[PDB]
């Protein structure tokens, strides 16, 4: 367009930039004021966030949630400072909040799971359905809980494993607790031959469970016929013992059951099979 | 830019701060008024929440929902106080509500599952499909319910387990109740040899179930041939008894069935097999 | 700041509170008017909700949906009541509606599933794919429906078990009705030895079902060779009978099949397999 | 506050209500006119909904979608009436529209599945991938379709079952149509001994399938060795027949195969095992 | 209220309707003009939708998307028509746009999957990963594709089945194409006795695959020992052939393998089993 | 209404249309201007989209993402053009943007999956975890990658199969790469009789793996007893070789292992069984 | 319409374009100013994003999150510039922000998961549940972690595999760490004959584990009878050793157990089976 796209417009057109010097000075002053407002807002936001966190901690509020609200307050104040600065810039204060809301929505979509994990961790720590050192199962993975972080928990399996579970999945599934009740129940299933004397087996098992000191005598001690298996008669034995002695009692009772069953002549049956013959 | 970025602008420029002292005093007064508004709003919010909770508790409303809505009222009032305080400050009253809405959306995304669990727990307590001490199954985990908390239920398995289930998953799945009906039905599957006399087996089982005092005689007592198994004829026996006697009746009936079947000469068959010889 | 933070500002500054007496009186009048508006709105909302529920119930509308929409009307009217009250207070009427909007969104985040269950209950009660008293299957659980509550369905398993299913899950999955069609079909699979005479077996099975009075002769009665099993020839028998006689007909036909097969010399084959011998 | 909360403000203060008699009359007139507007809006909404449904039914539009959108227009008109009435009362129409939007959002969250089922039912009826009377499978459940309702389909399994499937789930999964194609293919798997003559077996099967009049001779008829099984040589036989004769042809061909193989000396092999002996 | 609810207000109060006749005439004129505007908008929307559809179809655009966005334009234009008409009625257009938005949101929640099905159909038709007559697998169901409709795809299984699959699910899962490559590979697993000569078996299989004309000699033809099975040595044979000859080559090669293995004395082993005697 | 619905209103009422000729001309001019604006906006949108696509392609931006932003810019510009045109028509510019927003929301609900697939494809191209010609597994389906299109990826399975997978699914699941490392590990499980000499077996396996030139001697070569099986002692052999020689090394080592095990007298055991005899 | 659609309107109508020359010049000036604003905004956005990233990197902020926030600021500033330019051209500044919000919503739906992957990757690096070179399990896939990229992780399975896992799935599932604890536990299951001497077996196993120097003697070393198997007495042996020696200890202990069990005469039992003879 002849001279419209040349020095008549670029390089300030010689005198066009000079004639607009006052406008440039005003814009520079506005930008400087906006930057100063930004700096002041950041400083006051950090100060007020620290102050409110300290105040909340004093009022018996948990550290994690107090930090969460302190960070939320800090983010709100810095967003307010950005609103004020861009209003001083003159961007209608509406597109500014729209852009900030879009950015916050993107950040929320990014976090979602992490924030849910944080909330679940807060709930876990304040209800404490399980605590450090307590043996519990967490939805298919069982072990001793070491500690509960803000986003995840660390638990040690009996074999020395280290397992980290996000806190969000913890509250969604079941919380299988092994070490809450001081007393728990063992269950033995014993297979005997079909010709074995039921009364003798019951009496022997009753003697075995009677001779154990770690079995709670004041609770139920079930020794009864359970079901007629395909190749073996199955007896069910249920006894109660302290959670600490649960495993040892199981092994001791099983070893004894084996020993007296061998001595008494009661036979543990191999898989029975019945064969009929024809010639061809 | 020469002297624009030096003491001519920083350190109050000597007299610029002196001239702006009036505006600084006005802003300080505004900030003090806003802080006083925040304090009085927090105090009145706490008082109003306590008052409304106390009032509605008397109106036969459940404690959990009353506390929840009292907390909602308190949060609403503190948000309103923040709106008023920042309007006094001059943060356009629209960016403030937008940022508060974004924070509330983040908090809602955080809670989601937990707050749904709270709603579910409210539903369970007043409908009471199950209650403390009642033996129920909650989708693969069965035990005695101990208590129904606001977010979760603690239930004890028959073996001494302590099970914690979030309330939200409870209502989503089936509620399998064992102890609501005072009378329940047992089922026995008895395998006998193919050459066994059907009439004799049926008559013996009928005698066995006739002599049991804990079996309800006024209800159906089926002793019928069920299906021709691969290696055994299977009879089905169904009897009804009070829920407290179910297991004892099952065990006693099975043990008797074994005794009279042994005495009558009816044989429980091992896995049957027919073998044909070929020489190679 | 010298005396700015002392009695010159606190305790009403002596005369500052006195000079502000008119504004405090005006604010007290505003608060009293707002509270009176709240009370009037609550009472009128309750009256209007009761009136509309009573009116629409008479117009052949279901009780559950009528109660739901009456509660919705009551909540709406109290929402307008709070809007008007806080406008009287002077809370800009926009932050107010934003606050109740966030509260309603949180309430929805509570509901989802339970409100869906209520809607599903409405659909079930109005379409009645099943009705109380009949035997149905609702996605893996079978039993007799006892009643259909507004949130859940109570059904009794054939063994006396009490089963509670949320209404929402029922409509999402299949609804199998065992008792809708008055006539149903049994299916027998009979395994016979490979050397058995096919014509004799078919003729005997035809005789057995011909003499059953509870089998519908006007419908198809298939007795045909179904498949050549690994160890047995399998015959399929399909007969139709009234739903009330299905199990009894099944049991009687099976017992007869066994009796005449024993008499006719037709042998039910045990698991067949032949062995080739080598010495090593 | 002395006499602020006494007869001086309650019970119309003697003359305060009288001085406000004109304002009370104006409010009463406003309420009466608002109720009249509501009644007029309701009646005109009903008239317009009926008129539009009648008009669109004539224009070859399906009844279900026409009724749905007529109800939508009815709800829109009553919503407009509520807006007009509540705004003319002076509620600013903004809280009014927000409350109605929240109620509509709650209703939509409640429906969701039901409305999706209605849309799916419309799609199924207008595309008719299956039609009432034909035998089809809908994702694991097979039977004859009885009818397609607006919300769900009733379908009868071959054994007399009555199964109701929500329309939404139907369109999400596969629609397996057993009866669309008039001709279908049977498949036989025949196990014969390893020493059996392959040519003789193939020739016998070819004779068997050649003599069947219901087998389409113009289509492929494969009789070929399929795979060398663990204990048997497996032949695959594939023939085509009209969908009405599919089952009968299967049974007839299987029975003829058994009869000819018995006569021809070809042996169906029992499960094979090879045994090596050692003494210990 | 004395005479407030009598002929003094109902039945037009005699002269009140006479006085308001002018307003009634104005309202009637407004309603008539609004209805005329609705009619004009509807007809012009239909015309514009048809015109834009035709013009864009002329511009090499697919018919499905053309009809879709033409319907979108029609719905948009009728939406503007409703906005204009209801604004001329005096409904402020804000409640109008909110109600129409709520209706559109409900319609979208209804459609959702169906509209996704249309988009998936468009993607499949324009990318054509498969086409009519091409034998493919779409996630567990395999067959010859017949046609691809806008919402669902119809395909015929090899046995005469008719399969209808929504387009949305097809694109979400794997699309396994069976006939895109003109050449494909067969795999044979041959079990032989442990004492069989490996070199003889390998040489015989090599001759068998050498004597087949339909096996591509220019591609890999592996005949190697694959793994030492429990009872049999398993050889793997992999050959390549044209997709049209894949099945026939498999059957021919298997039948030959059987014939020359019988001729050469190489034995296909039955499940070998080892037995030790002890007397008891 | 007498003559209100007749020629006095229709057919322009004779002179009513004539008296409004200027207004009709103004409306026609407005419509013509709006259509011209639409045409100009479409042309300029296409031009600017082409220009920006070319510029981004020149600025080392990937072709797919450049095309995506070009299409986004074109759609945005045509949206602004429609806004301006309907503002010229006079449709309040707010209902217009609401209608376009609803249309865009519907289009987004339609695409959703496709747009996610496009983004996943862009990520897959730019990080290239796999590349054309490289053999990988992508969640249960393995084969050689042919190409990665914008919406989906194509793969050839080792048997010549054709698989097309959406890109969105690829990034969601694991990307299992077979051909990244130049060296990979084989694993042999060898079952031997319980009486076999462990030292002899280990020495023979070591001799076998030493003589293989394609086995990397600089890496670990594990030959150790792994576990005591039910019927066989299982040795584990792990060797490393270049990815190109993996299968050939496996086959050669297995065949040798068989040969020297036969030569040395070490026996591969058949399934062992212990039988105890009793007479009945 | 006569001459309305001809040169009187097109080609600038001769003088109509000339009369509007000033308006065209003003529009061209506005467009040039808008383009200059766009260029300046892009330049300043790039400069600010480069500066802020460098600024926060110095403040001990992670590189990934710093780059993410820098990109967010750049996109925000370019959006602000677009708002300013489209305000200058005169598009009401409202439809502009609506279109940009729709585009951002589409982009968010596109990335959605990928952005969540970036957030998960940021979470992983700071808490480092696993680190490069550390052998861990990622929910069904186990291997040595090579590196943690921003969207995915590369991990090498023990057999030379290359495994790529999206970061999002990592944080959602369990994280099992095999190499965090320096000491881990072994578990041996040893099956012995029923007649074997329990004390002898226990003493021999204890002697085996006492003689291993790599087994931690200060931790539990359980050698107890575990359960009575179908055909074998099963002993459980649990020992603890350093993670580096786990597999070697396992192999050595197993080989010894075999050797001294062979020497001591203790027999590993083959699958026992019980056979009863009958003649037919």
């Amino acid at each position: 367009m002849e001279d419209l796209n040349v020095v008549d417009s670029i390089n300030g057109a010689g005198s066009w930039l000079v004639a607009n010097q006052a406008l440039l000075l005003s814009y520079a002053v506005n930008i400087v004021a906006a930057l100063a407002i930004i700096i002041v807002g950041l400083i006051i936001a950090r100060m007020i966030s620290n102050a409110v966190n300290r105040l909340m901690i004093s009022r018996k509020i948990d550290a994690t949630v107090a930090d969460f609200l302190s960070a939320l307050v800090r983010y709100g104040i810095i967003a307010f400072t950005l609103i004020a600065a861009l209003g001083r810039v003159g961007v209608q204060t509406a597109s500014v909040i729209a852009v900030l809301g879009a950015a916050g929505l993107a950040v929320g979509l990014a976090l979602q799971g992490s924030l849910s994990n944080l909330a679940a961790g807060v709930l876990l720590v304040m209800f404490r359905p399980f605590r450090a050192g307590e043996y519990v199962d967490l939805g298919g993975v069982a072990g001793t809980v070491l500690s509960v972080q803000i986003f995840s928990t660390t638990m040690r399996t009996a074999d020395g494993k280290i397992i980290v579970i996000p806190n969000g999945k913890i509250i969604a599934g079941n919380i299988i607790n092994f070490s809450r009740e001081p007393v728990r129940r063992n269950e033995f299933i014993i297979g005997v031959a079909y010709d074995s004397d039921i009364d003798q087996v019951k009496q022997i098992l009753t003697n075995i469970i009677q001779s154990e000191d770690r079995i709670l005598k004041d609770r139920e001690m079930t020794v009864r016929l359970n079901e007629l298996g395909a190749s073996s008669i199955n007896f069910v034995v249920r006894v109660w013992s302290n959670s600490g002695d649960l495993q040892n009692v199981y092994w001791d009772v099983l070893e004894r059951i084996k020993r007296e069953f061998d001595a008494a002549g009661i036979s543990f049956p191999y898989p029975q099979m019945d064969v009929n013959f024809k010639r061809v």
